[PDB]
DNA sequence: TCAAAACGTCGTAC
DNA sequence: TCAAAACGTCGTAC
DNA sequence: GACGTTTTGA
DNA sequence: GACGTTTTGA
């Protein structure tokens, strides 16, 4: 299988250099917790070499190719059953993002019943913590947000 | 063997990423013809996770790690004989960089005669197309300077 | 005279 | 009600 | 890179 | 990233 293995390789090296494996808290005003823990691998290079993003998308067999307006692309994979099946390939050969891939792989565990506010609120306490080790300090969403909002419906979280 | 392969697609996964296979023109006074053509692999990484760098340096046996002032850190590996030998570790995995890094291998050729003033001129005209690729045009020194002031060294180049 | 080691920093690809 | 597909953009790590 | 925002559609 | 520059030293 060691073809696979070396542009697994390959894209992990790749995805530690430029990718993003994140968790974040996004508002959702139809949900009734008001809050979706969004879970995504996503790669950035420049429009100019768009066609490297799509050979990503062709060896991972999932996950969507856009053209950003500021001539940039992206390649991203939303959603736990989608990036789960992607992290496992990656996490045999990611360095830098292993941590971040294990924590949102642990939030995966959890977002089949995040209907519950109590797991709704265990997947966003680690959303934050995924958001400790990525450089981003635009993360304005966090469990204390949802937490009071969730306390506030009436729940007991 | 196999795991050596693996490590140098994950390597070569990184460069085409965040690393900088290039060709400078480097004006050098001490030089009898004044110009080098430089060569070298470099990977930025922050300080932060400087550790990688050395992983990197570890890897491949070879090159420099430094602290920048500003909060990077910089694997550089600078010269033909040994950023030829990391080439072919990589060559069969870069995608990205490959014909910077084929052009690069073009330039290694000639540096061990760089002596000769049209060697240096085949040398400086193969370092403007490296550079035409790797895209950030920060370069005022282009092959045309060489060959010039190489015209008015008193030497005979086209 | 060569040329790597080590360096400082502005612009944009993330 | 859920949630991915698709989006726009400033800050900083390259 | 890493956010938040708007749209599609199940 | 991708330059140009200073320093060490063979
Ligand atoms: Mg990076
Ligand atoms: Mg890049």
């Amino acid at each position: 299988n060691f073809h696979d293995q070396l542009k697994f390789a390959w894209l992990a090296g790749f995805v530690d250099a430029d990718g993003c494996i994140n968790a974040q808290i996004v508002s959702r005003e139809d949900y009734l917790l008001k809050y979706q823990v969004r879970v995504s691998l996503t790669v950035f290079q420049s429009t100019t070499q768009h066609f490297i993003l799509l050979d990503i998308q062709k060896i991972l067999g999932c996950g969507t190719v856009r053209k950003r307006n500021d001539g940039m692309s992206e390649f991203c994979v939303v959603g736990g059953t989608s990036l789960q099946t992607t992290l496992e390939k990656l996490l045999p050969y990611l360095q830098l993002k292993r941590a971040q891939a294990k924590l949102v792989l642990q939030i995966i565990k959890k977002l089949p019943n995040t209907k519950d506010p109590s797991v709704l609120m265990e997947a966003a306490l680690l959303a934050d913590k995924v958001g400790l080790l990525t450089d981003g300090k635009k993360r304005t969403i966090l469990a204390e947000n949802v937490r009071e909002c969730l306390k506030k419906l009436g729940h007991v979280v």
